[PDB]
């Protein structure tokens, strides 16, 4: 349905990569990183989640800062075969490649060391 890609992508503010972890484990690890503030807004506060949904194949998380509605974090996830996960991260309206790469590392650490 979508063009073939390999490795990391960054376009129009969306940071996209593939994680070789189980789909539901990536979802839970990402919720954990947001809710407990492993990633945080400009004022050191956790982002406030307005919606998170998961049906086992597609999932999404939408969140934003309580003190700046433009300081937002949106995550989308898709299940791949062989326990792989395609993930898309966007910080703000313009994106932030560095913060997205950091969030990937936080998610991986949460899975590998059972902080979920």
């Amino acid at each position: 349905h979508h063009h073939h890609i390999e490795g990391r992508q960054y376009k129009d503010g969306y940071y996209i990569t593939t994680l070789n972890y189980n789909f539901n484990t990536v979802y839970n690890a990402t919720l954990q990183a947001i809710q407990n503030g492993q990633t945080f807004d400009y004022k050191s506060n956790p982002y406030d989640i307005s919606v998170n949904k998961n049906n086992g194949t597609d999932a999404e998380i939408v969140s934003a800062s309580d003190s700046d509605s433009t300081d937002s974090l949106q995550v989308a996830m898709k299940k791949l075969p062989n326990n792989a996960t395609r993930i898309s991260i966007k910080y703000g309206s313009q994106g932030n490649s560095i913060r997205s790469s950091a969030l990937i590392g936080i998610i991986e650490g949460n899975i590998r060391y059972a902080n979920t």
